[PDB]
């Protein structure tokens, strides 16, 4: 209570214990605490066990925090978001056995080089999954069969150089799609299905434009309105769509949805 800021009334119990050079979780912390802040501090390591006796903890902010090591122990059956971002790990941590009701993962910004088989198995209601800035060269195919519910993909500023045939099957959901600034260079065939995708991001990627990337030109033409330039820090309110920005070896005069495809079967 005293080492850290309480703010209380109607929605809920915010507790803010953000750059107090913290190492560990405050003995002393309200027990209907609801949302829980501990950015900016020195947590190299973290026990999730250590929050079990705060039932009402909905929100967790371990971001800016050095994480190097997130034990996985217990049990927080309603914590429904958990930001790890800005971190040191190095391994994705397996969360579906023990953040059962979890819908908002943040991992950006960390060291991931890759993600394991059983990465999100568990995690049925997840709803936000946000990778950017990491450095996935690849990513395991089934790898969101467990999160059917998941509304917004970042994939952003990775090192991928292609994408899953599949990947998007079974979204139904799915309103937001960041993959700009990767090393993609084409989209399989089929790819976003007939699902109507309003909010994409496939900018700063060197798409090879050769016979096979048809089928993306092709969607892209279809969905022009619904691809845009991420702007840090701006709500996509409105913001003017821009397929033009989708560009063959990412070069300004020669948009994808353009490419004359001469010599290419129908
Ligand atoms: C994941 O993706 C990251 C983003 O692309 C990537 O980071 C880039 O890495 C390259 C290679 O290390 C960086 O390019 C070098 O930059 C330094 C300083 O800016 C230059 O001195 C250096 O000189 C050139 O090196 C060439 C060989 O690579 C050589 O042929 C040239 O003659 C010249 O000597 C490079 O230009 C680049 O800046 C990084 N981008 C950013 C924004 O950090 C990661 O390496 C990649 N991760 C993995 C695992 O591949």
């Amino acid at each position: 209570h005293p080492i850290c800021e309480v703010s209380k009334v109607a929605s809920h119990l915010e507790v803010n214990c953000d750059k107090r050079n913290l190492t560990a979780l405050p003995p002393d912390l309200p027990k209907d605490t609801t949302i829980l802040h501990l950015s900016e501090n020195l947590l190299y390591t973290f026990s999730l066990a250590t929050l079990m006796p705060y039932t009402r903890l909905t929100q967790l902010n371990l971001d800016r925090a050095e994480l190097t090591k997130l034990q996985v122990d217990g049990t927080l059956p309603v914590l429904g978001t958990l930001d790890l971002s800005h971190n040191q790990l190095q391994s994705l941590p397996l969360l579906g056995q023990t953040l059962p009701a979890l819908t908002v993962l943040d991992v950006s910004f960390n060291r991931l080089t890759s993600l394991p088989l059983g990465a999100l198995r568990g995690l049925g209601e997840l709803q936000e999954l946000y990778l950017k800035g990491n450095e996935l060269k690849t990513l395991p195919p089934g790898l969101l069969t467990p999160t059917p519910k998941l509304e917004k993909l970042s994939l952003a500023n990775n090192n991928l150089t292609e994408l899953p045939a599949g990947l998007l099957n079974g979204l139904e959901n799915l309103d937001t799609l960041l993959l700009q600034e990767n090393s993609l260079y084409t989209i399989p065939k089929g790819f976003f299905g007939s699902h109507l995708l309003p909010f994409a991001f496939l900018h700063g990627n060197p798409w090879l434009c050769n016979c096979e990337i048809l089928y993306f030109r092709r969607w892209l033409q279809d969905n022009a309105e619904n691809v845009y330039v991420w702007k840090q820090g701006v709500d996509v309110k409105a913001m003017t769509s821009n397929v033009a920005s989708v560009q063959c070896d990412n070069s300004d005069k020669f948009p994808v949805y353009k490419y004359p495809g001469k010599g290419c079967p129908t």
